[PDB]
RNA sequence: UAAUUCUAGAGCUAAUACAUGCUUAAAAUCUCGACCCUUUGGAAGAGAUGUAUUUAUUAGAUAAAAAAUCAAUGUCUUCGGAC
């Protein structure tokens, strides 16, 4: 599954690519419009703070 | 996404698009009525009046002559009020 995230102060963004299976489940069960923390899937992720905003499925 | 004039997220800036919003003659006529001190009174001041919407109520005259009359008045006053 995909992740494409942006930065909108910097006004970068950049897609990421994860694999594995129990880092997802975070995402699970939400509605857009929501936070979620990347601890919970990134060590790359520590404090980080994100919301939802869209997808497309397969 | 195998795919069709399929479309998602993030970042910019316009209008005869979208949303608001000022300017201006003098006159007249109505209602309210500070006061006034009086007869038969007259008055400051105030506000109202574009067009469009809806309802109610008036004008939108007309076939041929002259008095008596109830008063009011325009007027020469003829202080009669006839006209």
């Amino acid at each position: 599954m995909k992740l494409n995230i942006s930065y909108p102060v910097n006004g970068s963004q950049k897609t990421f690519e994860i694999d594995d299976e129990h880092r997802i489940r975070v995402f699970f069960d939400k509605r857009i419009g929501q936070e979620v923390d990347g601890e919970a899937v990134g060590d790359e992720f520590k404090g980080y703070v994100f919301k939802i905003s869209g997808g497309n499925d397969k």
